[PDB]
């Protein structure tokens, strides 16, 4: 609709639909972000979203999660090469390892779990204020099968951390990633399961 020709505007519409559209349909959008990245005038963010659109359905697609990881990883590498936010792409990389882990959630812990953990450490180091970095940490710790010495107990500060960050998350310029906001919020309930009565005020 209209010539547009603006990198930010093209992404603004795509990102807005991205939240609304089912994760299965990310395949359509991944291609578009990739198309944007191929053309000049694009930024690392286009690569970020391209990988994102592959990684999210990867969790629900163990059939070729590893193969789609290859595409996502290459795009992520481009983001890293350009000099974009390391933490944001680190978060995507940890998820990719996690998605591959789901194929065999009994033996993949040693390698893929480690990959996710390694990337998360990178995410926290790169951007210590990153909500997604804490979110993934809380999620990983919550669902830790005692392998990493985790548990909801260790996910307690991480779940609250990510949520606390979203509270101040103004979001800029506009097409900045909104994903994980709702997930972190519900994750906290899962992480604490405090269920403390607080109706009276």
């Amino acid at each position: 609709m209209g010539q547009g020709t603006a990198y930010a505007e093209v992404m603004n519409r795509k990102v807005a639909a991205l939240d609304s559209v089912p994760p299965t349909e990310y395949a359509t959008l991944a291609a578009d972000f990739s198309r944007i990245a191929a053309v000049e005038g694009s930024d690392w963010m286009a690569a970020y979203y391209t990988a994102y659109c592959r990684i999210i359905p990867a969790f629900g697609n163990p059939s070729e999660a590893d193969r789609l990881c290859e595409e996502a990883e290459s795009m992520l590498s481009k983001a890293e090469s350009l000099g974009g936010d390391l933490s944001e792409i680190a978060c995507l990389r940890s998820m990719a390892a996690s998605a591959r882990l789901l194929v065999n959630p009994q033996e993949r812990w040693q390698t893929y779990g480690a990959e996710s953990s390694r990337q998360l450490a990178v995410a926290l180091e790169a951007n210590p204020a990153n909500p997604r970095a804490y979110f993934l940490q809380a999620q990983s710790l919550l669902y830790t099968p005692a392998q990493f010495g985790g548990g909801k107990d260790k996910a307690l500060p991480f779940a609250e951390k990510s949520v606390s960050c979203y509270a101040a998350a103004t979001v800029s310029p506009a097409y900045a990633p909104h994903w994980g906001e709702q997930q972190a919020r519900q994750l906290l309930m899962l992480c604490k399961a405090e269920t403390q009565e607080l109706v009276p005020r």
